């Protein structure tokens, strides 16, 4: 541990009729942008995800992590400004979180990202934090134990206070989507469900190897 | 059973002034797209439904089922990309569910789809799943018995965790719409109503024989 | 009784700058459409109401009743498709209900529609239907007694399950609007108010004699 | 008082880029419209209020009162139809109320309107009206007594049942805005706060002497 | 102190495709506008903040304070009217507050603004103000003690009654964003959390030295 890492799930919705039918130059420009980000060494793009078919207001997602938040701001603004892909898309939702130095987030461990991801914000009940620490730790122990049968699903739980309307950001990565569905269904059977205020919206996506795969399927 | 099937209710809203008045080529292209989907053998389009007059933000719906979710993603993106019908429509709502290996969904049995359908998402109360299994099973038995007076209405209840903001997807198919209305009204008289958080939005539609019947009624 | 009738309150909002200033041909076309509906004998247009000044997102309303819901769907689609008035308007809200075979809705009796109408959907509490039938009957008797001092206000309470997000559709018709306001205010003084979940949005309008009166006041 | 008066707070939001930079003719036309309203003698425009800086979706407000509601409808439609100012604005919110024949609204007395106004709708709790009349009258007496230290703030509480989604319309007029802020803060210290369901949105504005002052500040 | 100061957090969202690529003249015009505001001596612009990456519907924010609210209205309208930057932006959210003459807001003391800010509205529970003053003051003392471990984060709590939909405006200024995140997380561990109704939306931003730095990063 002992590392500071802001994380961002930037969710974009494609504007129909704006991308056009000739997309080779757009693909090349977006790929050059991401290669420049990678060679700069400040912002690490953990993944690019196709959100088609998940919900009506989202089309794709970029999950990237940087040591400072201003670097994420610069990368996000540059993506929206200097690339055609960012110019023909609307920002639908932004999930920001900060990891500060037991169990650590999967992206902190450096694990290989899974094929499928689900991402959602999380807000606990008002009395959750002032609850007796004995009871809170027991509830959290049961909640964690409920995920013992899913070693293939990696979980990221990162604090998100003051970086949005939420308190935590949760991200599940799995080779198969049905494993994520089963994990959520089984986690419904826990006492921690009694201390939940907000858990929406959900964003479920498939990791693409390169930006060309994403661009070639966007509408318009 | 012993087969995995993802299901999707893709709801689209027609943009006024975009379809135009000459629709023969649009009809032919949409029919060719659906015939190609059928001949590919991966995605099975269970139905196409006209949602006109049900609610303000919906115009039609496609109910299709595939073994893998990426196939549904590909079909959905292709519909929005390579057909004029998908290019002049906005995605209003997406209801995703996964059926995994009692009483099984109607589309799992392969029953003939009914003339009328009603589709809605469903979210249970926070304490529903950690409730005493005896009490939950008794409540579910009463809820099921309340629907034994409507043998002509087929019910699909499919888990929807992590595939959206919801927990279950419910679909009722009947030859007559008044049967669905009566079933919902009678199902209001059950104890399970005490454990409901979200059940909206509703989408009520009539099954069309072919895409031409749907296209010829959409607003110009 | 012994008659099945679906009812629809189709609420439309006028798009500014689309109707124009020359409206004689639009008036003639809309009148021809409504005369064709009347002469077809399937859909009965009970009223056309001007909603200007009631709320921000509504401009007028068509209240029509038909034996089958397919006929209402067809008439609604035809209005939105083959008339300039329907082409330059957006659907803001749709209230659907079904009357099936005590006290009957005013439109079932065939009473002359009042000059002023108010319309809203209604959703009861979760425990309303499983409440002890004696207590529910007493509450409903008190609620009905509260409306005995307003014989000039006719009330239509029609089930709306599965035809939208609601449970009941309520419509009050009166020669004067202050009578409706007083009736609602006095009905606030009832125990049934303890079993209400949703009762919005409201749509208050004045019945117009012919579509020309409505068209000549819509924003250009 | 033996007078019937409907009151309306019509809130409009200016469309950027539609008003233009040359506004003398627009000012003259709007002033002519309001002079015609005053001459006709049916609708009394109590005030015109600049709402800039109060909230994102509002730009100005017209507060007008008429004996019949159809007169208000005609004036509102005419403003949106036959004036450039009404043609380049969107209706953001409409607050309607009816005053029917103790303490009466300020506009019934005909008091000089204050420089600053705040306006909001109000919805009481479900059990407020069936509460024991002694307890309700005691609560209302305390609530009224809490406003003894603000004689310079005039309050208008008018029933709003069936004329929208609300129950009451509340308007506070003061020479200074800080007096309104202090009054609201002091009214927070009352038992009536335990019986409140809805009190938003708020509209705070400054009374303008003539429509030219309002038009000259709207965004181009 | 005896200083009466209205404060405003004007949040703007940039319209894509409206700013263009040549921004030198826009920068010069905006800088001239802000220099004129500073010279006039009525409205003091406390800060300009880049909000990119915080949320989907916000792009930047202006925090300015003036003795009278009409001066803030004039400055806001003038910014939206006479500058290209204000003409190519939409108002997303407005947070207004009034400070009337223990512990004072940071902007009242004149402290140097921090590099990072987090701004949100706040609404207490209905029974918060009529709670026993002993208990309320004890809860507030504990809440204040919870923030004594963060001397580097300056807090501004200003009443916001009748100037919007909220009750208080809260702003946290820090040299580092992680300090704000930690302060919010630690403040979750207080009894005052039991008396919260609304605390969203949040606006987290980085203070820019000049308007050129802000304009050069906005999407084209």
């Amino acid at each position: 541990n002992s590392m500071q890492r802001y994380s961002q799930f930037a969710v974009f919705r494609a504007i129909p009729g704006a991308l056009g039918s000739d997309r080779a130059e757009i693909v090349a420009q977006a790929q050059s942008f991401f290669d420049g980000l990678e060679t700069a060494g400040k912002v690490e793009v953990r993944g690019i995800y196709d959100l088609a078919g998940c919900r009506a207001e989202a089309d794709f997602m970029i999950w990237w992590i940087a040591e400072e938040f201003e670097e994420i701001q610069a990368a996000f603004a540059r993506f929206r400004r200097e690339t055609v892909l960012g110019q023909v898309s609307e920002v639908a939702w932004l999930g920001n979180s900060l990891h500060r130095p037991s169990h650590l987030p999967s992206f902190i461990m450096g694990e290989i990202p899974g094929d499928w991801i689900t991402v959602y914000p999380f807000v606990r009940s008002y009395d959750w934090y002032i609850m007796d620490p004995q009871k809170r730790r027991k509830i959290l122990a049961e909640h964690g134990q409920a995920a013992r049968d899913f070693p293939d699903v990696r979980a990221n739980t990162v604090p998100a206070f003051a970086l949005g309307d939420y308190e935590w950001m949760l991200a599940f990565e799995a080779p198969r989507l049905d494993r994520i569905v089963d994990l959520m269904h089984k986690m419904r059977y826990t006492e921690a469900r009694l201390h939940v205020r907000e858990e929406t919206p959900f964003f479920t996506g498939r990791r693409v190897s390169e930006v060309s795969e994403l661009v070639n399927v966007l509408p318009g």
